């Protein structure tokens, strides 16, 4: 193959290399945040290391937490605008990141 | 063969080696601009230590600068009115040659 | 006759190419290398249609692109694919203009 | 025709050495030696290179090297592979200068 197969492949990797690397800092910074919502508006016993002691995924720690700020900020009447029933017991993903988005602005204007 | 056919065929001879020998002086000051447009124009990352690493031809690194420094300098109306192709990437040649002269004179005209 | 069928396709679209070319020319560079006066002065239609695309080159395309693409300054004795290049840049530049 | 393909490929090679020969000697030894004022005098392309490879060595390779390497003192007739291993030594000279 000629050379500028690799002044494509070259650059892809690179660029491939430096995305990853944003995802990584990326997924820091959502740790970082998770680590002081949980912190600043939840109970201490819904702490990471409670939560490990307990057997519990970080993932499952961070949704979990996520979960409790929504019912704790957001009311009925957003949830059930987004999500459309009240509970969010088994519910997280777009709807819980619009949701918790929801509860820092409701937690801005509460101040 | 005469006096006059030696006479013809040596001096077909030493035009032939002179022709040869401008063509090296052609070909080296080709191999300089590429060096100081990549060196200028171009970022470290397309160097001739590296691509020449890579197991690519010399030829083909001259090329891959060429294209570089089009997209660069050229706009892309005027890459697709001469090369009456957007894609550059099987344009190598004189209408290469041609390209990478309208980019020498953008950069004179920016400069 | 179908020969002369497409002769005749390859004639519109020549004369169409012409038309054009015409057009742009009296709205842009003169009146002075209007048709009629040009054919007064003894101009062939080819020559004609030539000399207005050599003056479309000199207005738009500069005169470095002339020295560089074309290998020459003067746009004298051009003529041919080069020169359709030229008139192609001539495009670009009034369509940028 | 592919012969006279890798004959071209060949001469390219051969240019670019030159090239780089040429652009380190202007800056490197002297303009004494330019290829211009040397054809002038009267050297062959060839004769012209060796010359100011042979400068090269005696600018960057030390003489000890001359004498060992090439078992003479004098780079006058050493030209050859002898040659190659004194200008890349002299290149790398250059490059830890």
């Amino acid at each position: 193959l000629s050379i500028n197969e690799r002044i494509t492949k070259e650059l892809a990797e690179v660029e491939e290399r430096e995305r990853i690397e944003k995802q990584l800092l990326l997924e820091a910074e959502r740790i970082n945040e998770i680590d002081t919502l949980a912190k600043a508006h939840l109970s201490n016993h819904f702490n990471k290391e409670v939560l490990l002691a307990k057997g519990y995924t970080l993932k499952d720690i961070m949704q979990a937490q996520r979960r409790e700020l929504v019912r704790k900020f957001v009311p009925i009447e957003q949830i059930k605008a987004i999500a459309k029933v009240s509970d969010i017991s088994h519910i997280d993903g777009e709807i819980l990141e619009q949701l918790v988005s929801l509860a820092k602005v409701n937690i801005k204007l509460r101040k």
